[PDB]
C-alpha cells in the first residue's frame, strides 16, 4: 500500500527515503512489479508518468538535487543512480532491457523518445576513481555527459562511456564499447567501438523488408534525410 | 544410459522428433512454433539442459553422434543447424537463425558462452536505396575448431578446420584453416597452427585425433 | 582457521593462517603434496577458493589485504598478493607451472581473471612443437585493474597504470599509463590513479602521493 508524494496509491513500489524535501511523483503505471526508490540525500526528485512499465527497476538517488524522469509508454528494468545533482531521463516508447545500469556523478544521462536498448547495457557516465595527470597533477577523468539521441538502437551487453553522444538512426552492435561519439545514421561496434557503416537506419519490425514498411522508420528517415540534411567528417 | 529427458511442446502440424539412445540427458526440451519442423538426435548424444525452439515452418535441427549439447538452438523460417559427430559445446550455447544455416564440424571444442548469431534479430536499411542490407548470412564451422569462452561468432562467418578463437572474441570476418584468432573485432594472431584437447601433449604426435587431423590438414 | 574448510589430499601439505579479520566462507583443497598456503595476519578472505593441484605449488597471502574469488596453483606455481590489496569478487587465477603476482596497494575491480595458462595446447604445424606455454603474469604494486577484466599470460603491468573496464590485455602495459581494449591498448600515459573519490589533486589523497613521490 506504498504511496507516491502526492499520496497515490503504487502497489509496485517500495520506497526509502532517509532524506529531506524529496518527491516522487508516479503516474498510473502499466504492468509493472518489484520496483524500488531510495532516497539517500535531500531535494531529489523522481518523477514517472502514466503507461510507463517498471519491472525490477530501483533507481537510488545518491546525495542532493538530482533528477530522474521516465516519459510515458517507455519499459524500464534495472538499475539507475543518480549521484550529487544529476540529470537522468529516459524518452517516450523507449524500451530497455533487463541488466540495465546507469551510473553518473554530478552529470547527465539522457534516452531520446523511440529507442530499443538491449539487455546488459550499461551507461557510465562516471568512471569511479579519480586519474590524474602526474605533472600536471590535476584530475583529468571527470564525469561527462552520455546523450543518447531519439530512435537508437543499443545492441545487448554494451558500454557506453563517458562524454559519449549517439546520434538519431544509429545503432551500436552487441558487445560494443563506445567510447567516443557515435554520428548520426551510423552503425558502430568493437572494443573500443568504431564506426563499420554509414548512411544506415534501423527499424523494430522483422518483417519490413524496405523503410517504408514500417511507420515509425519511415517517420525518422523522413526527418533525417529529407527535412534535415547531415553529413558527417 | 538415459530415456525420457525431453518435453516436447508441438503447436503445429506436420513435426516430427527423432531421438537415438541418448546418454546422461536431463532436462531438454523441443518446442515446435510453426508446421513442418525436424529435430534429429542420433545415438550416443548427451543433452543437458538443451532447448530447440522451431518458428514457423520447414526448419531442420540435426545432432551426430557422440557429441554433447547444453544450451539454446532457434531454428527460425526455414533454417538448418546441424552439429558434427563428436563435438562438445559448453553451457550457454545460443544460436540464432531466419531463413539461414548454421553448421559445427565433427570433434569440436566450443567452449561455454559461446553465441553463434547468424541472424541479427531486427532490419538495418540503407538511406538512399531504402532496401535491407544486413540480412541473415550462415555460420559455418569446419571440422576440429575450438571456439574459446563468451565468444560470439557474427552472421556470414566461416572458421576453418584446425582453428582456435581466442577467449572473449566477437569474430565478424572468415578465420582461415589452422590460424588462432582474438579480439572484437577478432582478427589473425598467429598462423600455422593447430590445437589439441588433451592438456599433456607436448607434441602433435601425442595426440591421436590431434595427428590425424594435422595429418589430413598439411597433406591436402 | 575458523573461517576455512581444509581438505587434505596428499602429504607434506602446510597451511599457515595469522589473525584473520572479518572473514568467512573460505575453502583450501590441498589435491597434491608439498604444497604451501600462507595468508598474513588482517587479511580479510571472503568466499575464497584455494585450489592446489599436483606438487609443490606455494601461494602467499600478505597482510591487510582483502580478498575473494578463486586462486587455483597447478604443477608447481606460485601465486603472491601484495599487502594492502582489495580484490573483488569474481576474481580467477589460472596457472600452469608458472607464477602469477599481484603487488601492494592494488585496486582490482570484480570479475578481473588472471590467466597464465590457455589450459588447452597450441602447436606449430611445422614443427610440431607446442607454441603456447604458461608464461607468468605481474601485476606492479599500485595498479588499478577495471572490472570484467582479464589479463592474459606473459602480460606484466607497471606500477601506477589503470586497466579499463571490459579489456582483454595481451601485452605488457608500462609504468603510469591508462590501457584498455580487446585486445587492450594504450590510451594515455603519464597519469595516475587515486581510491579516493573526494581528491581532486595527486596531494589530497596520501597513498596516491606517495607512489607518485617514488614513480617520479
Ligand atoms: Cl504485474
Ligand atoms: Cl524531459
Amino acid at each position: 500500500k506504498t504511496q507516491d508524494s502526492r499520496l497515490k496509491t503504487q502497489d509496485s513500489f517500495s520506497v526509502d527515503d532517509n532524506g529531506s524535501g524529496n518527491v516522487f511523483v508516479c503516474g498510473d503505471l502499466v504492468n509493472s512489479k518489484e520496483n524500488k526508490v531510495q532516497f539517500n540525500g535531500n531535494n531529489n526528485k523522481l518523477i514517472i508518468e502514466d503507461d510507463v512499465e517498471c519491472r525490477w527497476l530501483t533507481v537510488i538517488f545518491r546525495g542532493d538535487n538530482n533528477y530522474v524522469r521516465i516519459h510515458k509508454n517507455s519499459k524500464i528494468k534495472g538499475d539507475i543512480v543518480a549521484t550529487k545533482g544529476s540529470k537522468v531521463i529516459i524518452g517516450r516508447r523507449t524500451t530497455i532491457g533487463a541488466g540495465f545500469e546507469v551510473v553518473t556523478d554530478k552529470c547527465n544521462v539522457t534516452i531520446g523518445h523511440d529507442c530499443m536498448i538491449a539487455r546488459d547495457v550499461i551507461l557510465r557516465a562516471s568512471d569511479g576513481h579519480p586519474i590524474f595527470d602526474i605533472h600536471s597533477k590535476k584530475r583529468i577523468n571527470w564525469a561527462k555527459d552520455i546523450i543518447i539521441s531519439s530512435y537508437v538502437w543499443v545492441g545487448r551487453n554494451v558500454s557506453i562511456m563517458k562524454g559519449v553522444s549517439v546520434g538519431s538512426g544509429s545503432v551500436i552492435g552487441y558487445g560494443s564499447i563506445v567510447t567516443k561519439d557515435v554520428p548520426s545514421m551510423c552503425a558502430a561496434a568493437g572494443n573500443p567501438a568504431k564506426i563499420i557503416k554509414r548512411n544506415i537506419i534501423w527499424a523494430r519490425t522483422d518483417k519490413a523488408e524496405l523503410i517504408s514498411d514500417d511507420k515509425r522508420c519511415s517517420s525518422y528517415h523522413a526527418k533525417l534525410t529529407q527535412l534535415e540534411h547531415h553529413h558527417h567528417h
